[PDB]
């Protein structure tokens, strides 16, 4: 031993594997957040105006802006982001 006693065993994910297999694997979250089967959206997509939260760039913001122009109803659900009310 010089270090630790191994170094990637593979696997194994346990309550017991906080020191002897923290290098190993933790991931970081247990389970996630979302995002199954859906595209990349760790690439920082849209923040939300309410704080500093996030969502989906399913659109960009010029193509919002034309949609914005022509409904602009009260933001409301696109409150989150005005760019998709005028």
């Amino acid at each position: 031993g010089h270090h630790h006693h191994h170094h990637l065993e593979g696997g194994g994910n346990a309550q017991k594997s906080a020191m002897a297999r923290a290098k190993n694997l933790e991931k970081a979250k247990a389970a996630g957040k979302g995002s199954q089967l859906e595209a990349n959206k760790k690439a920082m997509s849209i923040q939300c105006k309410v704080c500093m939260q996030t969502f989906i760039c399913t659109t960009s913001e010029v193509k919002c802006r034309e949609h914005a122009e022509a409904k602009h109803p009260k933001a409301d659900v696109v409150a989150c982001f005005p760019h998709l009310k005028k």
